């Protein structure tokens, strides 16, 4: 209901964890669980590649369609860009429904 | 300078004429040119087929382009349509320059 593709078998959850690295243990054995660890974290790169199939528009409509367009007029910023502080923003929601089809 | 494709050898001129059909000549010979003809005209269909080659847009631009679009708001007529008397009209000139390229 929030929109998109209902899947019986969706893309799987991908789970990641830093492996615990104990700190120095005591010199005599204790059966108590280790509470003492070397503080650490991890970083890397992730890539996602998705192939999408397209359904082409077959229309015989004579007159021009409504299209999504950026405003041609001047402004202080460009839509869907960073500002002078480096903050990327999205000016508005963009749906998918522009082209038309007979009912 | 009015725009378009300069051609050394353009599409040729296609010339058409109704063939003259004399009216009834006099019963004695005259060498004078016929001035008297059966009035007629012609009608038919004409087809023109042009193949156009396209140059695709390769851009890496991140933000959306300016696009030609029809206005989404309501109005009394639809652009590029006939009116209630059957008169087809063109609301405005449409150029070709919307997509962008680096210089």
């Amino acid at each position: 209901l929030m929109g998109g593709f209902g899947l019986k078998n969706p893309p799987p959850q991908i789970l990641i964890k830093n492996t615990p690295v104990p700190a120095n243990p005591p010199a005599e054995f204790s059966a108590t669980k280790f509470a003492s660890f070397i503080t650490q974290y991890s970083t890397g790169q992730v890539s996602v590649e998705i192939e999408w199939e397209l359904q082409k528009e077959n229309s015989k409509r004579w007159n021009p369609e409504v299209q999504y367009t950026s405003n041609y007029a001047k402004s202080a910023n460009v839509d869907f860009t960073v500002d002078n502080n480096g903050l990327y923003t999205e000016p508005r929601p963009i749906g998918t429904r522009y082209l038309t089809r007979p009912l």
